[PDB]
């Protein structure tokens, strides 16, 4: 649907949440199976999650009380954890069921919902790997947070290909594998402020984009759709993307794609699912074709908030 | 000499063990209060769980002495630094803290950690004036081993890692110690696998880095070498560098390409906890002789003696 029914619809949603007497409208947590406000919420100490970062986490969206693709990011969070050698520990069924739990008893409409899945108490150093399958999981339900705010997506954002940090190589760490080991992400976001933009896009050192931080990186040139096929996460996002171009006729080419090309592209966008269909309008200081948001970038924009509602890719949450 | 030094350790342990005091097996400093580690907790919210954003350190104590604790301080501060963090405590208030931590636990040999985090809020959309309320977490533990006493008789088994390799410092500065151990922790995995127990990483461009929380050093024909870059620059690895220099040993810090390691005269690892860690088996295949070597061992007593000598160390007083 459009931007402005989508967003009128936030805005009014938002605004009852606001009012709402129930603590838990400001999100909920579930830690050592009881539920909590998430500023009470915590964690061990000792939890290797926090010692070496050594997890995998996931994030899925409510939207006008639908989730949206749980059951691709949950998929996702089973591969990361076979990645990683980590056991899941709880049956799919029981996560799902608790999740729509926990957006029921929060009231939140428009949700960003977390899973994070640690080692657990016992480092790997030093380790049998038949004792490190003992793994914590915490789950996180928040209202819904904006990597672009939705008053910024009618004009797009500022972005920056970034010189001081590049992307951790895959052979470092895989990138497929959804982590919270943000050291290059987290320096991107500071180099953006200190050159005055917004939005960092990581280079892989070797000429080309790969993501951003915590988003993918989607350009359009000719009428032609490009994002990078290595170096970054498999978005549901994009994938989302993926769909949206196929429904619409529009190619889109998964490869590798030289820094080079932003410096000329007819449009770009960000995309996450904390904050959806993202453009970006300048790079470098400079704007991006016209300066405009282009007409790929809004059909793609109308198609994924559609998505929200169609009961292929949602499900709506019983609030009771 | 690996009798009197381990012979001393086994000894305060065995009466650690009988100890009556809840503290004997570590205690943690959290939110002002002291408590057991096992106790401890911090908030999920916290940006050093939620991202990582974080730096560390660890110091040991010794038979009762702090080892180095001002220059883990002064390196400490350097990550701070370089993280954008604001250190949350006086130097002094810290130092304080953390003798009265070991002193109220008993341990004689100690693993010691700070972790300065970014806080409660992100640096995603922040002004970075609202990024200076960062959190402070101390931790006080019985010494560990990357290789127990023992072991360091006999040596142990390494491998060049072939599916991961270091974070390079484009990515994240390796200077700055972190606790983002995805390609660490994924190469103990990998040395398991290949049925070793140290995964020494390359840089990919052909050249050793370091390892799964410890520095490299090589030996060959009488002379020393570590990597120059690409690695933390380790307070053990300061101190063998003082070690052969008192010996008229040379040792150089430069790049130290792969292929140097198949045909090292002696290899060992360093690190604060454990120390100086003989390396006698490389790939499967013996380093040399498969015996330590002489400098490692000249090394490893010039590193035991340092603990001892109060340019760089102090008793703790346990009251
Ligand atoms: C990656 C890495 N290498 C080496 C070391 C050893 O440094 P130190 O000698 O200061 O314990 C540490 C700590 C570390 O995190
Ligand atoms: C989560 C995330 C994305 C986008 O993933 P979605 O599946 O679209 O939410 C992109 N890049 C990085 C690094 C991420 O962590
Ligand atoms: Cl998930
Ligand atoms: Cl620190
Ligand atoms: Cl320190
Ligand atoms: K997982
Ligand atoms: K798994
Ligand atoms: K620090
Ligand atoms: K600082
Ligand atoms: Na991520
Ligand atoms: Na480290």
């Amino acid at each position: 649907a459009s931007m402005d029914k989508v967003f009128s619809g936030y805005y009014a949603r938002q605004k009852l949440l606001e009012r709402s007497d129930n603590p838990f409208s400001k999100g909920i947590a579930y830690v050592e199976g009881k539920l909590v406000l998430p500023s009470d919420a915590r964690i061990p100490l000792l939890d290797e999650g926090f010692m070496h970062s050594d997890l995998t986490y996931d994030v899925i969206s409510v939207w006008d009380g639908r989730f949206f693709r749980l059951d691709d990011h949950l998929q996702r969070i089973l591969e990361s954890c076979d990645k990683m050698r980590l056991k899941f520990p709880l049956a799919l069924s029981s996560v799902k069921n608790i999740l729509a739990e926990m957006v029921a008893k929060s009231g939140i409409r428009d949700a960003f919902v977390e899973v994070i899945v640690t080692r657990g108490l016992t480092g790997v150093r030093g380790s049998k790997p038949e004792d490190l399958y003992n793994n914590n999981i915490y789950l996180l339900v928040l209202p819904y947070i904006w990597v672009m705010a939705p008053e910024n997506q009618l004009h797009g954002g500022e972005a920056i290909i970034t010189r001081t940090v590049r992307r951790t190589p895959p052979g470092a760490f895989d990138p497929t594998i959804k982590n919270l080991q943000w050291g290059d992400l987290t320096k991107g976001l500071f180099e953006a402020m200190d050159r005055g933009a917004t939005y960092p896009f990581l280079t892989d050192g070797d000429t080309n984009l790969t993501e951003g931080s915590g988003f993918n990186i989607v350009l359009v040139k000719n009428g032609i759709i490009y994002t990078p096929d290595r170096g970054v996460l498999r978005g549901i996002t994009r994938k989302s993307v993926i769909d949206v171009a196929r429904a619409n006729s529009i190619d889109i080419r998964l490869e590798v794609v030289p820094v080079e090309q932003a410096y000329h592209s007819d449009e770009i966008f960000m995309c996450t699912t904390a904050g959806g269909i993202m453009p970006i309008t300048l790079l470098d200081g400079q704007p991006v074709n016209d300066g405009q948001v282009g007409p790929i970038t809004k059909k793609i924009w109308d198609g994924y908030w559609e998505m929200h509602y169609n009961p292929a890719y949602s499900f709506p949450v019983d609030y009771g």
